[PDB]
C-alpha cells in the first residue's frame, strides 16, 4: 500500500493560474517584453517565481541587477496576491477535501509538492492546512518542476520515499517531476496534453481513495 499522496497546488487542489498569468502579462507590458501570452505561460506552471521572472527576461534577452530582479518579482507578487484575496473553501475543487478526509483517516501522508510560496497562505484560506502533514518549501529546492526536486523533498518531509507515495499534477512538467522523483503520477485533465502512459482522470471527482488504491495496484 502506498503511504504517502503529494499534492500539486495549482490545477488539483484549486487554480489559480489565471491570476499568476495576469500579474506575469503585466509585469512584461511595464518592461517592455512581448510574448506573454497564455501559449507562453503553459512552461510557467509547476515553475518557481525566480525561473518563471527569467523565462519572462530571456524572451528579449533582457539583462537586470540582482536587485531590480528582487523589485520585478515583488512587484509581480504583490499584484498576484492582491488578486488571490477573496480565495476561500468555496475554491477547493471538487473531490478534494473528502480525498484528504479519506486519506488522514486511513494514516496516508499528505504532503504538497507546489512551485509557489504562496502555497501555506492558499491552504489557509481554504482551511486545508490541517491536513498536511507536510508542505515542501520551493525556497529551499535546487530547481523548478521538471525536475524531481520538490516532490522527493514533498515525500522525504512526511518521512516517505516516493517510490512510496503517489503524485497528483495537472501539468507535463509536474508529471515528468514525479516521474523521476520515483513516485506513481496521476494526472488530471486531457491524455493529448499530458499523455497516454499514465493514468489520467477528466476532473479532480475522480480522485477518490478507492480509485488511488486501484491505480497503485494495476
Ligand atoms: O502548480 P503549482 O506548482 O502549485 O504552482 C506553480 C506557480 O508557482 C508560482 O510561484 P509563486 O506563488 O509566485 O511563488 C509561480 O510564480 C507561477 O509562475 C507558477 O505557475
Ligand atoms: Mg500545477
Amino acid at each position: 500500500m502506498f503511504k504517502a499522496v503529494l499534492f500539486d497546488l495549482n490545477g488539483v487542489i484549486t487554480d489559480t493560474a489565471e491570476y499568476h498569468f495576469r500579474a506575469w502579462k503585466a509585469l512584461a507590458e511595464e518592461i517592455g517584453i512581448n510574448g506573454v501570452d497564455r501559449q507562453f505561460n503553459e512552461q510557467l506552471k509547476g515553475v518557481s517565481r525566480e525561473d518563471s521572472l527569467q523565462k519572462i527576461l530571456d524572451l528579449a534577452d533582457k539583462k537586470v541587477s540582482a536587485e531590480e530582479f528582487k523589485e520585478l518579482a515583488k512587484r509581480k507578487n504583490d499584484n498576484y496576491v492582491k488578486m488571490i484575496q477573496d480565495v476561500s473553501p468555496a475554491d477547493v475543487y471538487p473531490g478534494i477535501l473528502q480525498l484528504l478526509k479519506d486519506l488522514r483517516s486511513n494514516k496516508i501522508k499528505i504532503a504538497l509538492a507546489s512551485a509557489s510560496k504562496n502555497g501555506p497562505f492558499l491552504l489557509e484560506r481554504m482551511n486545508l492546512t490541517g491536513y498536511f502533514d507536510a508542505i515542501a518549501d520551493p525556497a529551499e529546492v535546487a530547481a523548478s518542476k521538471p525536475a524531481p526536486d520538490i516532490f522527493i523533498a514533498a515525500a522525504h518531509a512526511v518521512g516517505v520515499a516516493p517510490s512510496e507515495s503517489i503524485g497528483l499534477e495537472d501539468s507535463q512538467a509536474g508529471i515528468q517531476a514525479i516521474k523521476d522523483s520515483g513516485a506513481l503520477p496521476i494526472g488530471v485533465g486531457r491524455p493529448e496534453d499530458l499523455g497516454d502512459d499514465i493514468v489520467i482522470v477528466p476532473d479532480t471527482s475522480h480522485y477518490t481513495l478507492e480509485f488511488l488504491k486501484e491505480v497503485w495496484l494495476q
